[PDB]
């Protein structure tokens, strides 16, 4: 009569088994794949909000083997730009810098008499033409020569379009320039990241995300002219006729481009999703931190249980499923994956730590930042509008804001999340994520079991990294 | 051997699952039955409860698209009149007024020598006699005559019985009279409230609540004079023998009018309810947020258990269900629908409100208002008596009497609960009341699944208004 | 593998079901059964426990129609002190009085020379020998005359022996005597407490404690001796030879005696017992508000499933289950009855009443008084040393020492708790104990159930008298 | 779909059923297996940790019946010292004594003129050349000799070498000697612990942990030389290779020594354990007190379900199974038992205890010890280096550092725990352990039957032993 299906489970109602294991933890194997043709060093993607991430996270989570989505809600300019910054990133020097026009005097003034490398040679605004070296300078008496009747001219410069160049110097120094001359810096001949996530360029990966409503067709194009990896069109209803739409056309646009679609929460949503294109299926409908979905709607479908349905369909198609939302402690991970995930999207996990966006508030003599829902006031407000356009039509949330703890650096949150992950690969005789991913088994434990999970019965007296 | 049949369910125990949708959600339609022959325009009633539903919200419940129900702890004729105060709300004018027996001087020193539209002239009390206008007075130089030696006379006067008139009006101001052509105001030549539940001659629709005990005769004639559009027969126990005989009588002796009778929380009940004539069956027995029954008797049924058995029964006669007691959120009210119900009855998410009866109280500094079980000692007490007759016989309380936190107006709780009920729509595909109500699905959650769907792991820093 | 029956079920764990009813609270009939033999007006006993019955306690349940239980932890004769003090409860007048010896003067120096009844006459200590009346002095000058040469003498006096006696009087007022003609009072020609359980010579009913280890046999034979109604053999172990041996030894030295065995929580148990010989079994192991059992000793069963499953057997023979332990609200005990239970036993739900045994305590200026487990170390400390005997050896106690809220008076806690009661069986149409306790049918509920049954999001601003 | 086998168990999800009992606690038999050949009076080890177990606490619970297994956070000779302390644990008096080279003068000094026993005479360093006793010196005039002069010689003496010798006393005083004749004590011809657990020659039992890493044969060779009696190759995962093969190498090494493996929480790693040779299986993967595993790796099994799975493959071989981690209050001692363990093992149990390492701590006002995982930070930190050394890499602690209750003394405890054992044994008719563990049967309970279990509605004023 009541029109119920099977009990859905979430991360608290299930325990990963141990196994045989022939694998330590720091002998796991953590590569994975984002979308059919994206692999990722660490089974980690960042949430696309206005709270999480910026280039600043982008980059340093693409330089700890993950990728970073940089959030819509800005200009478009503003969002090919922040890819932009990622795609080039490189930690370049830029040297002091003297004009045409400008005398051996000057120069002297500069130098003070003793020894010198050179002064790149520049015009006006902002024309590369020429250099004058300490052995151009060191047997001129006439103070009143103009550096341009003196130095070297624009041909006998060795020199690289911005953009390893390391290969063209085999020379030593070589001076960046720019499509009109322009010079911009210098690189001389000189692994801080070794589980980069890098493309076939070696270039830092990035994603992008863009929404479902009409008219996304100038962003998309001027982020993949940025040279974005990978396109999220992100919806709080992936199985909305709309987002569907939307992805079939943006499939036909680029048929090369790896897009992500979501949310979904079921085999039918996995499969529509599918269906219209994707190369990645993106689960979660409200197990989100600051989701308040569930309870203003009423619908959701624990995630443990949305994995595995979205994946029965995604794995017969060899497309990946990203566990998005309800990630808390590092133990979710290896949960979210053994049900069928290929990587795990979060948000607080990742919210306030120093690269995220925002400034450090102190509340009480204590350390946070903000972190909200993109779907709360604050996150839909800065809308389209300007207030003094907008307004019995308020907007309904589904999302809420706050504040989220201060974590420090990004580097060691996903070194201590990582570390989890490696020891219950080692606990499952999990070679590699693949292996958890559709070999671990789980059982389903009572309230009383998770109790006994947790720390119970004594006081913790500092706080662990991992806890 | 314990005689157990299968588990029983309430909100918290399940969620809805998304599923393919065409439906956005401020195209979702709202409309929905509350009995066999009367429309809602939103799938809310407001409790008959002395701390919820008096005029002032049935009015306002009305205008936004639901009907409120007036509580019977009052006399018949203070029932009847609020029942009437409902029909016949506006919102004429109330003009200035002399007599025939005021002089010119009189009327002049109102005027002040400067041109005037007129006076409608009125009797001892109140009898309409005629109109002195700006035109009749203009070159009257006599200030002793009267005004009725001057006075356009009773008949060339246009004029309406209090009770659309604008039909009339085709003339441009309309005097408002009585059957003893006694003045009551005036009407001239001017949608504020387009959703608006209202009968088949454009007035707002109301309903009243009676109670089960014998001698409820007077006060339903007199409601049913009154022009009550619905006739609620509440009780705490709908299956009791008195209560549908009660039912069956009313039914004889009104055959069109439409009537609620409950509460039930099986099958069985409904069956018995539907058999004994009612248009409605509504439901709850124990979930209300005010209610001890459950504790003080160890009855009741888990409420959206209570709603699809009842459901499966008044199904197959064609009857709506209301689904009464429980609702906390909005997404209780999704869940109640798509377990069986037509629409939800309400206490605590409208009481509160400004419209609500009772004055706001100040308690640490804060701002409620006063919320009581009609079962509670206070409610009960304003008994039949006056203490002075009442008083090894004290009445055991199945309520309690607290207070609720201020809501402010009606009208925007209901714009934040139907935004979540619109959102819920397009998450499940549901163009209509009627398919949430009849195709969407549910899954079984655990206590830790309920916990994913709230806000968890981060601090809220602002107050949501639907959350 | 793991050894394991089906989920057992408490109190919270379960709902009774509305149904049909042509029951009104104040019809439903709530007499019930303790025994094979002995009949309850209400369907509560008092549990034997030193913080909660003694004769005050004893008489004043019996008042309102159940049977109080003396406890045990007091010397024979003090068991048995106890027991009489219920068995003669009246509520006599006791006159004054003078000597044989006493001279008219010292009679006048009482009436002071205006008319008056007369003064019954008595020996040294304490035999009757007749009577002097404002009759037999009115007219005697001689104030030195002793008392007895003008009394009524010994054989003119009406008088009955202790323990209706208005049946001789039919006569008006009637001297009381015992076996040495001693003087006890006097009655003279005058329904407070309609339903006072009762034994067949109008008597209060009275129960008393003893428990099972060997050498009660001083302890029984006084209690019977002393007219007790019904023996309890009370024991944290029914189950055990040691308790089954003592009761088949009381029963074959008292073959009329009703006889109440516990507790157990099995079937198995309660086969046991009935096969021992007892007239009722007492159901319940661990589920007390003091109890420690289920962790001290991880041994217990939920209290419902115990009910039933010792109610499964004892139906079969015609044998009373009575439900101990665990009852906190009114709920519960109409839950043990549909169960199978045909009353319950508490302690808590009465310790903290004026009536309890000690005194009230102010703790942070609030009402209490001491309650505590009857295998706490301070009840268990009365034990049968002085601590001048007593001592690697230390009891282990499977009870807690605590303080419970004042209630005040029985009276009101009863119908309080009977209120609560006869609603169910109005909800439930059951018009006796015995139909709510064969037809009544349960839904077995979740966490979730159980919080939407108690009060839920409203602040309670006053104290109901049942919740 | 999600690959989930059946719900699994922890202690406050089942309850133990009482039934028939001839047992009283008092004669319940408390003697269990700690493996195939080592008996244990009572069902208790104390775990191998830095803040539960040294000589001082082995030695106390070998006492009381048990066995503490030293821990392995300190050197090799560290190890084996504690070893050897428990091994030759006694309670010898260790006499005055003088020089061969002291004078009668010397002496008279020493006695004061009045009688004496007698002076053991010893070299430099600390040879023992004779015996000068009160009849050597009582007739010896010439002060100025030397005691070696008139001592009794090395021949007289009546000796022991150290290590009953009660019986070489059949001569009522002996001279404790070492193998170079050097001085260590003197007994004199004199069962306070008569539960204590000895070996074979009435030593005191002890264990010691190694761990599973590479290079454990010197700690191991070093512990069996030291006489310990039972070996503990703890590990976090014994169903890893690593633990297996360093289990077979210790096996094939001593093949007469008794090895605990472990911990595992399924059949198939009790398995491979019984395999690899261990004499017992530890059983419990995530339910220790100051745990973190579940949480930071997601793996765990619910500790009643992990003991009921190892022992159905254990039961299989004879081996006996420890349950490790979880236990809380003694009732859960009972469970672990009847789920099929031969005993249990403690750490906060008995941490915090006066025989535990570490001085007590105030907090304020109050007792605590230091309780830390030894996967804690601080644990692991006392690793190998001396940070000297150390340090991308930080390690990630699947334990926390906290603070416990201070307990008293050991002795105390394990009476208290014991008296819960014993009742439960009485209440379940288990005569021996091994009826408790084989025959004994569970119900399984909601949340809500484990509320009713505990202490509830009433306020505790005094703590009792054990709860
Ligand atoms: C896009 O971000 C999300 C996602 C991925 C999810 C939810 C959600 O509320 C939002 C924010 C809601 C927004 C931005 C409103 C716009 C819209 O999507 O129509 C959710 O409940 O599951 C998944
Ligand atoms: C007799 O009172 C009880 C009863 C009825 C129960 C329990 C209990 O602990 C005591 C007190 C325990 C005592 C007096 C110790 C003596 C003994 O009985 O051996 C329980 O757990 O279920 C039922
Ligand atoms: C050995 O002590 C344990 C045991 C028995 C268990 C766990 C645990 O974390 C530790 C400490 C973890 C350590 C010492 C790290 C070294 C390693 O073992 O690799 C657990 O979760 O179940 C059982
Ligand atoms: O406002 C919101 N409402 C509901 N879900 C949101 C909202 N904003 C972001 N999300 C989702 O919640 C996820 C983050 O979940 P978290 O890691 O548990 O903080 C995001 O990746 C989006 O899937
Ligand atoms: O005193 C009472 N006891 C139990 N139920 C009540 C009482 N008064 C009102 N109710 C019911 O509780 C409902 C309101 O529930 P709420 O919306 O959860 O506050 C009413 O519509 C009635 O069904
Ligand atoms: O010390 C004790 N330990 C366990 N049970 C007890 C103890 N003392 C009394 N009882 C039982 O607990 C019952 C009272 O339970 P209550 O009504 O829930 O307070 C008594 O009737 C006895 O069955
Ligand atoms: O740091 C740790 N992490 C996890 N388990 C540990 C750790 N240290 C000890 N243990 C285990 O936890 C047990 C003690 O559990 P407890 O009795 O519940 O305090 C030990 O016997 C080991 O099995
Ligand atoms: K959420
Ligand atoms: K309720
Ligand atoms: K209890
Ligand atoms: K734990």
């Amino acid at each position: 009569m009541l029109r119920i299906a099977k009990e859905a489970l979430t991360f608290d109602d299930v325990l990963l088994v141990p196994a045989h294991s022939t694998v330590l933890p720091n002998t796991a194997d953590l590569r994975t794949r984002l979308t059919k043709n994206i692999a990722l060093n660490i089974p980690m993607v960042s949430a696309s909000m206005d709270t999480v991430t910026e280039a600043r996270l982008a980059i340093a989570l693409a330089q700890e083997g993950g990728i970073g989505f940089i959030h819509k809600n800005m200009s478009i300019e503003q969002q090919a730009a922040q890819v932009h910054q990622v795609k080039i990133f490189e930690a370049v020097t830029h040297p002091v810098t003297v004009r045409p026009e400008q005398t051996i005097a000057d120069v002297m003034e500069l130098t003070h008499y003793h020894g010198f490398a050179g002064f790149p040679v520049v015009t006006e605004n902002n024309e590369l033409v020429g250099i004058i070296t300490g052995r151009d300078v060191r047997f001129v008496t006439d103070l009143t020569k103009s550096v341009a009747a003196v130095m070297t001219p624009k041909e006998r410069l060795a020199t690289v379009k911005e953009g390893e160049v390391q290969e063209k110097m085999h020379v030593e120094k070589i001076l960046v320039v720019n499509d009109e001359f322009q010079l911009k810096g210098m690189i001389t001949a000189k692994e801080s990241k070794p589980n980069a996530c890098k493309d076939e360029q070696g270039r830092l990966r990035v994603g992008a995300a863009v929404g479902a409503a009409p008219g996304n067709e100038e962003r998309v194009k001027a982020l993949v002219e940025a040279g974005v990896d990978v396109l999220l069109i992100d919806s709080s209803h992936g199985h909305s006729e709309g987002v569907l739409q939307r992805i079939r056309e943006t499939r036909a646009a680029y048929p090369h481009l790896e897009i992500i679609g979501g949310n979904v929460a079921t085999a039918e949503g996995a499969r529509a999703l599918i269906e219209a294109g994707v190369s990645a299926v993106k689960v979660g409908i409200g197990p989100g931190s600051i989701c308040t979905t569930r309870i203003v709607t009423g619908v959701g479908v624990p995630q443990i249980t949305a994995i595995a349905d979205a994946a029965g369909v995604a794995n017969e198609y060899g497309i990946p499923v990203i566990a998005d939302g309800g990630i808390r402690f590092s133990g979710d991970i290896s949960k979210a994956i053994a049900a069928g995930a290929s990587c795990v999207m979060v948000g607080s996990m990742f919210a306030g730590t120093e690269e995220a966006p925002g400034e450090v508030i102190l509340y009480q003599g204590r350390s946070y930042k903000a972190y909200r829902g993109m779907g709360s006031l604050g996150a839909m407000s800065k809308g389209s509008s300007d207030r003094y356009f907008q307004t019995a039509d308020k907007l309904v949330p589904e999302g809420i804001e706050g504040r989220i703890a201060y974590k420090g650096h990004l580097k060691e949150i996903i070194h201590q999340q990582m570390g989890g992950l490696r020891s219950c690969m080692g606990l499952t005789g999990s070679a590699t994520v693949e292996d958890l991913r559709t070999k671990a088994q789980f059982v389903r434990i009572s309230g009383a079991g998770m109790k006994e999970s947790h720390v119970h019965d004594v006081q913790i007296t500092k706080e662990a990294p991992n806890y």
